[PDB]
């Protein structure tokens, strides 16, 4: 709504692509994330006139409350740096919860638990009220560059590693017609990992409410799904497609898959 | 929010890009619509799901009464087909508009006048209630191929086809301090031409009615930007950038400009 001040930046040439190597459009024409495509300042500007608040769940159960430390550490440096942030962290173990220290405008709420259902009932009406955007992340990870404005859209989902470059056909979709989460061979765009998605409030309350209830039509016909809650992500974002799709830079394990070089950047990665 | 059906479509491959040879993504990350970046039956599925209503908007003055046939023609075989249109055509000859036959769907208003005031004043309340988008365009020209659902967006502008390979400092922004519409020879993303812009009712008539209070500005001070509204429209685009940009394929001449390579389909172009 609000107009943007002047700012010098080079000229975005036309007949210059940035990336000639990598698909940065999607055929429904969403961005593909990476490094090269976007001018942060930019993006910096649109969302902080806006004052945007962005929420990150996480959730930290039993032995993996060990990775909190260094994840809460690595966001601090990496994470939506210069806006106001929100960690949201679930746990079996308040007491365990490291004291890390916070910049400003940054916060963090521990609630306690005895994850689709946690996002979509339990904390409905607390994440409209508190946040814009809502991220959710695995704990055992740890940012090591820069992860900000430019991945904030509606919904948006993240290149699964192993698959970003396969057929379809090899995809783990769950291939078995009596699942919800079923996708038949000869569809499917691509596949998205179950560790890291978000979007607005509305449009993650709404996919995790969907796959919370085509979880339980599952457990009803005594099936369960091959990749579970990602076996449902990925139906879900097959039939409601991501308005932002983020490349494997924004998911990345390092020991398994070294650093090809179609990855400018390696943002956010797997604990050894 | 309603679930698209199942398709059969060849797999996106995130390591094959289509377009090598053009930008298709600007800096702020909104598609430029190139031939080959979208599949249609995609969008043309979600469009339809929504039961999404296009206005097309145009002034035929004077002379210019005698573009309208082939104007309107060219438009049931190209623009929008499937979808439902309303054509809105002012004019000062309400008995030349020519009886033009429309596929089902499609209607047609006559609203006699004595630009941008037009749209954002008179036709307020009405664009609100009958349309989801609007897009303004001009008479003297014609469709030569599909202008569809891939341009829309809450904001469009399109590629000036004399400046997508020029530098900022050839662009004819006005470059007088005393104007609204100046733009410093440092600043600027694209040329915009005024003959083809649009978006949803809502930030079209923040638009016109940002560039009708700058040029009464103007007028006021005794100045006239050197391109007219479209001088204001670029200031106006600079400040709140849009959320798709469309390539010259959608705003051609090939009579002054031939047919370069980069252009797959000429879709758009002006009347000999």
């Amino acid at each position: 709504m609000v107009s943007l001040p002047r700012m010098v930046y080079p000229q975005p040439k036309v007949l210059t692509p940035c990336r000639k190597d990598v698909l940065v459009v999607t055929p429904w024409l969403a961005p593909i994330v990476w490094e090269g495509t976007f001018n942060i300042d930019i993006l910096n500007e649109q969302f902080r006139l806006q004052n945007t608040t962005i929420g990150l769940t996480v959730f930290a159960i039993k032995k993996y409350v060990a990775f909190l430390k260094l994840f809460l550490e690595t966001a601090e440096k990496h994470f939506m740096v210069g806006h106001r942030v929100h960690y949201y962290v679930f746990t079996d173990q308040p007491a365990a919860v490291p004291r890390v220290t916070l910049g400003t405008g940054r916060q963090l709420s521990v609630l306690e638990v005895g994850r689709m259902e946690m996002i979509s009932d339990f904390c409905e009406r607390r994440f409209l009220s508190e946040v814009d955007y809502l991220v959710a992340v695995d704990v055992d990870m740890e940012f090591r560059d820069h992860v900000g404005v430019e991945i904030l859209t509606p919904l948006f989902g993240t290149l699964h590693p192993s698959f970003y470059g396969s057929s379809r056909e090899a995809f783990t979709y769950e291939r078995r017609p009596q699942s919800q989460a079923y996708i038949p061979k000869d569809e499917g765009d691509f596949y998205y990992m179950g560790a890291f998605f978000g979007g607005s409030v509305q449009e993650v309350q709404r996919l995790t409410r969907a796959c919370h209830q085509a979880m339980m039509v599952d457990q009803a016909n005594g099936i369960e799904a091959v990749w579970h809650d990602e076996s449902h992500l990925n139906k879900y974002l097959l039939r409601h497609k991501p308005t932002k799709v983020l490349s494997p830079e924004y998911l990345w394990d390092q020991q398994l898959l070294g650093w090809p070089a179609v990855l400018r950047k390696l943002r956010f990665t797997a604990v050894p």
